[PDB]
DNA sequence: TTCCAATGACAGCCGC
DNA sequence: GCGGCTGTCATTG
């Protein structure tokens, strides 16, 4: 039967618990947060409403050890056990000694690591296991796990423990979710037991699938690096953002006024119906869809489709980038600057990492606005700044997905091109626009990039037609030419589809599996979609494995040369100038670090060396390093 | 439904 | 009238 042992109710029970805890190689913890320096627990960063009041420990069966973190006010607190004494014994059991294998199981490890550091001043220092990450590893296309879905799939006999605990069907940890009428003590105790027992079953399934080395050496260390990134945040200049906003808003106003004069009346730029009425019924243009590709053709015939396209581009930068950044920015009183603290998301189809609240990966590339015939550069990335005196360092793998595709297809032509040829997207753009490499603008090089990856990942003549502005038959010939030039690639496509049809899955370089049962489907679309996912998952998933390994290996190196704090949070949670490199953003083939002036040479060497050594392929993994006063103004830096 | 992956606002519809 | 669902359309890699 379910029991909660209140270890802080008696000095003698406490020491017996501490002695037993110090013997464990494996245990679960769950933090207890409730709604309201205080006597009744630790304030949480961002919420004036909720407290960490305790945590629960489990190391087997249906026994939860509830460890209170309240000064005053289950049996009561033994007053000889001061909060300072409890905090000592807590930090002691949660930090590694020398040559001591210890694993802690935490549902939503990242969120718990941060609350323990920032709220309680405790830095977890053991091997971590998150059953959310184990679920992902067993089926990456599964829905995001909840405590309820984990217990349903892996511990179904304990579903009754979750009866009347409706927040177990939300994403957030049951212990962390103070939006319940159940006590933090009960919620954390139930979670501790469900997660410890669930993780035993998830460990057995990882072992059967041969994914346990991936889980311990790549995925959970990757989660630890993402915890440091989320504690670091990324520096943000509200002033740079506002001045860009005002230029963009002035251009939106002039576009609206000119659109409405051409239309003859007001219309909503957000209503496809209104735009269709104006373009096709009122202006009688040739066609009813109002997509990017339609308006891109029609801008050659009338000014209004071009205005529509620019309206959507600029409205996007204002409503989906400026508004959320201004809303989410947060004063860091130590660094003396504003930062943004995005949330990492590792539950993805191919093992990429993305961000939410807000998704900083989607900050526009540089673009141009013309007003009264004067051009203004809008560089939204220029609003992302290092701490005063610091630099932004970006290190990007050159053509990582192409290098992996060369390696797996042994294509001798693609290997030559990458080894000593110029930019392949420039070669494509040059041949296409009847020019030499040098004239290519950013927007044209991106068009060529879309063409090259598009063709490789199974894009058809109809779509290539629209992108290249040529007839299907002309696009179809261009695909044949491309496929003929790189015959190794085409053999690897057919060999990957054959092997997927047989097995029901594809595998990345590290052994992660994606299940594609659409591959057997009789429906031509679903079959072809699965075949395209089969090819793309192997290459894109492999690239995401290499970047994770790089990230983990850089973090180990930074912490050896680490006289000083592993994140900005390790200074917050502490309560001597800034030294070292701070992981601030991942961009799929590119890592951004914020680096102290004195450390930029050494951190640049470490980052480049570790990214180039991540794995050994048939081809060299080339890395370009850039450095600058903002994400928007990065300059080449020879390392 | 015919490049893949991702987040996320927003019309418009409908069952409740 | 409200909330969920489902495309549309944006941007990034
Ligand atoms: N299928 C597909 N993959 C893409 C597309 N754009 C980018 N990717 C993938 C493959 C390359 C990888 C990194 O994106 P980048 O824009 O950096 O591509 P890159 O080849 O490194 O280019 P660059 O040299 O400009 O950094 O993301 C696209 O349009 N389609
Ligand atoms: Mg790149």
């Amino acid at each position: 039967s379910l029991s909660i042992i209140d270890v802080a109710s008696d000095q003698n029970l406490f020491q017996t618990f501490i002695k037993e805890w110090r013997c464990k190689k494996r245990f679960s913890i769950s933090l207890a947060c409730e709604k309201i320096i205080r006597d009744d627990g630790f304030p949480i960063k961002g919420c004036d409403d909720t407290l960490v009041v305790g945590l629960a420990v489990c190391w087997g069966g249906r026994d939860a050890y509830y460890f209170s973190l309240q000064k005053e006010q289950p049996p009561s607190l033994d007053p000889s056990l001061t909060l300072k004494d409890r905090m000592w014994y807590l930090q002691s059991c949660l930090r590694k000694e020398s040559d001591k294998e210890c694993s802690v199981v935490i549902y939503d490890f990242i969120q718990s690591y941060k609350i323990l550091l920032l709220s309680c001043g405790i830095s977890l220092e053991q091997s971590y296991e998150d059953p959310k990450v184990a679920c992902w590893l067993l089926d990456p296309d599964s829905q995001e796990p909840t405590l309820h879905s984990i217990v349903t799939s892996f511990l179904p006999h304990e579903l009754p423990l979750l009866e009347g605990m409706e927040t177990s069907q939300g994403i957030q940890s049951l212990g962390l979710n103070a939006g319940s009428e159940h006590s933090g003590r009960y919620r954390a105790s139930v979670e501790s037991i469900l997660i410890f027992n669930s993780m035993n079953q998830l460990n057995s399934l990882l072992q059967k699938e041969n994914l346990q080395d991936v889980f311990r050496k790549v995925e959970m260390p990757s989660q630890y690096c993402l915890a440091l990134l989320e504690l670091n945040g990324i520096g943000f200049s509200t002033a740079e953002c506002e001045s860009q906003k005002h230029i963009m808003q002035a251009k939106l106003d002039a576009i609206e006024t000119q659109a409405y004069q051409l239309a003859g009346h007001s219309f909503s730029f957000t209503s496809s119906d209104d735009i269709a009425e104006v373009l096709f019924l009122e202006l009688k243009l040739p066609p009813f869809s109002t997509s990017k590709d339609v308006l891109n053709k029609l801008k050659a015939l009338h000014p209004l489709p071009g205005l529509i396209l620019e309206w959507r581009r600029i409205t996007n930068a204002i409503t989906k980038v400026v508004f959320p950044l201004q809303r989410e920015k947060c004063l860091n009183p130590f660094l003396g600057m504003e930062r943004i603290y995005p949330v990492s998301q590792s539950h993805t189809a191919t093992g990429r990492i993305t961000f939410t609240e807000p998704n900083i990966q989607n900050v526009p590339r540089d673009f141009e606005i013309k007003m009264g015939g004067m051009p203004f550069s809008i560089s939204m990335r220029h609003a992302f700044v290092p701490f005063p005196g610091g630099s932004i360092l970006a290190a990007d793998y050159s053509q990582l997905e192409l290098r992996i595709l060369a390696h797996l297809s042994h294509d001798r032509r693609l290997i030559q091109v990458l080894n000593t040829g110029a930019d392949v997207f420039r070669s494509i753009a040059a041949e296409w626009k009847m020019i030499e490499p040098e004239s290519v603008g950013d927007d044209l090089r991106q068009q060529a990039k879309q063409i090259c990856y598009g063709i490789i990942y199974g894009m058809g003549a109809k779509s290539l037609g629209e992108q290249m502005g040529i007839k299907e038959n002309d696009a179809a010939c261009y695909i044949d030419s491309f496929k003929s030039r790189y015959t190794g690639i085409n053999q690897f496509m057919t060999e990957t589809v054959k092997n997927c049809k047989r097995d029901g899955f594809v595998q990345t370089i590290l052994g992660r599996r994606r299940y594609l049962p659409g591959i057997k489907d009789n429906n031509p679309y679903r079959k072809a979609h699965a075949e395209r996912q089969a090819i793309n998952t192997i290459v894109q998933g492999s690239a995401a494995d290499i970047v994770k390994i790089a990230t983990v290996n850089i973090q180990k190196q930074l912490e050896t040369f680490h006289s000083t704090f592993k994140s900005h949070g390790h200074r917050e949670g502490m309560l001597c100038p800034i030294r070292g490199g701070f992981f601030i953003l991942q961009l799929h083939d590119e890592l951004l670090y914020e680096v102290a002036e004195e450390d930029v040479v050494q951190v640049a060497q470490i980052v480049k060396n570790e990214m180039e050594s991540a794995v050994k392929l048939s081809v060299k993994l080339k890395v370009k390093v850039k450095i600058g006063a903002s994400w928007g103004e990065l300059k080449d830096f020879d390392v």
